[PDB]
DNA sequence: GGCATTCATGT
DNA sequence: ACAGAAGCC
């Protein structure tokens, strides 16, 4: 909790916002020795290009503030550290423009964002970790995999970074397995961080989603359901939809992954926001 | 254990 | 759209 950093920065977000839920839902996923989520803070190992340090960033409720603290290491590449803070904290959304489109899924939670990630890659192999397993399962196996292949900050050594797509790439397959998991897993992390290390993943938000989400769901191990999960958490994709997912056949009573596609149609374009919704609002049913 | 979600494949 | 490998009681 002691500044990690000299130089502060300052980032504006519009009310409503949520900040218990995000840092909740971040704080589930928090991968041990890479990030620290705690009660209005929130601090992580981070690799811009060559540059390596540590961000925390602590809301300021009152006056709609984020400010964000950087290590010595992060300050020649700031600009770029508080574009990846804004697209993991969704500081850029407009939230009556959103919370309006979805109506009704939108009054009870409006100030629910869209927790995205620091780094397309370390969203997709997270994607697939998480893929069968449960939400702690996935953090704790995640956190064996980057304490094998994630790199120590020589600054801040109790923090090691997300592990890169070369020391993923030069994995052991079964290295991999042995930190529990199936074999066709460990498979789908490698043909991902290959992809990704020549120019085959998408790091930044493609023009055409549906059409990149396609290629996607061709590799390896990444369905349609992996395939939409990380456009909207590692592009942070706000018109995606997950039809065949199961907490949502649940909230719709004898509904088919054809039927919801036209009901969701109802909420472009912020489907993903409206995925969320459904997810998080106990409360709530379709209009039936 | 036989059965079942649950997401990934392939005809 | 239409039929195999990985907790449930």
């Amino acid at each position: 909790m002691a500044d990690i950093g000299s130089e502060f920065y300052t980032l504006n977000w519009q009310p409503p916002y949520d900040w218990s839920w995000m840092l909740g839902f971040l704080a589930a996923r928090a991968v041990s020795s890479v990030e620290t989520v705690a009660d209005s803070y929130y601090a992580r190992s981070l690799a811009v290009g060559e540059y390596r340090g540590v961000v925390t960033a602590i809301p300021d409720i009152a006056r709609h503030t984020l400010h964000i603290n950087l290590s010595a290491g992060l300050e020649p590449v700031a600009a770029e550290c508080l574009a990846k803070m804004s697209r993991l904290f969704d500081l850029q959304c407009n939230p009556q423009i959103v919370n309006g489109a979805l109506g009704r899924l939108g009054a009870a939670r409006p100030g629910l964002r869209l927790p995205g990630c620091v780094d397309a890659f370390e969203q997709g192999v997270r994607a697939i970790l998480g893929q069968l397993v449960s939400v702690a399962m996935a953090a704790k196996l995640t956190a064996r995999v980057a304490q094998l292949y994630g790199e120590r900050l020589d600054d801040f050594p109790e923090y090691i970074c997300f592990p890169t797509p070369q020391r993923l790439a030069a994995a052991d397959p079964q290295a991999l397995k042995a930190l529990g998991m199936p074999l066709k897993r460990a498979e789908a992390l490698i043909h991902l961080a290959n992809a990704a290390l020549e120019g085959t993943l998408p790091m930044t938000i493609p023009g055409d989603v549906e059409q990149a989400m396609k290629t996607l769901q061709t590799f390896p191990g990444i369905g349609r359901w992996t395939a939409n999960y990380f456009a909207l958490r590692g592009w942070q994709a706000k018109d995606v939809f997950l039809p065949d997912d199961c907490l949502i056949k649940q909230r719709f009573p004898g509904m088919t992954p054809a039927q919801i596609r036209r009901y969701a149609e109802r909420w472009k374009p912020w489907r993903s926001y409206a995925l969320l919704h459904i997810w998080y609002t106990e409360g709530w049913q379709p209009d039936e």
